[PDB]
């Protein structure tokens, strides 16, 4: 298994170890989960790729692998992974972000904290829409995982979605990811939504929310709604054979 840390460390031949990865969907683990650590704290620069089998250059293999545990294993593997994205994260880099919303949604969720206050980060960081999608599928790929309904960062997440005030690069897709952002994560709450009527200084982020969610929301403003979930962006993608 540890003949495949003993191997030469050229990237040829850790490609055989990043193809003997997808050997170990076979398993599920059992006691391979300290060298997972071993050589990736070590810490390469090839990267936690979709490639070419649906197993993950290395990171991503581990989240597929080993389901969901040990997370205990995964809070240093979770400062092993956003020490990375502080200068992994620039505008082009969308390459680690589609391989840090690709180990997102598959580790979720998940009494990962610094993952629900470094995300924080990487959104409340203002000028970063521009590779658009990414920063988008931050408010899909944050929401599918439900961890994030434990809120503290409503009022944050209130001062990351008019602080843009619509019009940054989202713009009528601020309009459907704050929809998605609200719903299922939603309320048990509120002063979070008599705010928006103010906000309305934007016409994209208003007349999505003026059909969508402040209409499902003239509706949950006496009544919630469950599941239409399976509506706005559906794509939970199973794992078989």
């Amino acid at each position: 298994g540890i003949i495949l840390v003993m191997r030469s460390c050229p990237p040829s031949q850790l490609d055989f170890y990043f193809q003997q990865l997808g050997s170990l969907i076979s398993i599920v683990k059992q006691h391979i989960r300290p060298h997972v650590e071993k050589i990736y704290g070590v810490i390469r620069e090839f990267f936690p790729i979709i490639k070419l089998q649906i197993t993950i250059i290395s990171v991503i293999e581990s989240i597929s692998k080993a389901l969901e545990g040990e997370f205990k294993r995964f809070v240093p593997e979770t400062l092993t992974f956003f020490l990375d994205i502080l200068e992994n994260d620039q505008s082009n880099k969308r390459i680690v972000p589609i391989r840090i919303l690709k180990s997102l949604v598959t580790f979720g969720p998940n009494l990962e904290d610094y993952s629900h206050l470094i995300m924080p980060i990487v959104v409340r960081m203002t000028e970063y829409s521009a590779g658009s999608l990414k920063k988008i599928s931050i408010i899909t790929l944050g929401r599918l995982a439900k961890n994030i309904n434990l809120s503290e960062m409503s009022s944050r997440i209130v001062q990351a979605l008019v602080r843009i005030l619509n019009n940054g690069d989202r713009e009528l897709t601020k309009a459907t990811m704050n929809t998605l952002s609200l719903l299922l994560l939603q309320l048990g709450t509120d002063f979070v939504v008599f705010v928006p009527v103010i906000n309305k200084a934007l016409l994209r982020n208003r007349i999505q929310h003026s059909v969508y969610d402040q209409l499902v929301n003239k509706l949950l403003n006496n009544e919630c709604l469950p599941t239409n979930i399976i509506f706005d962006k559906e794509n939970e993608v199973p794992e078989r054979k």
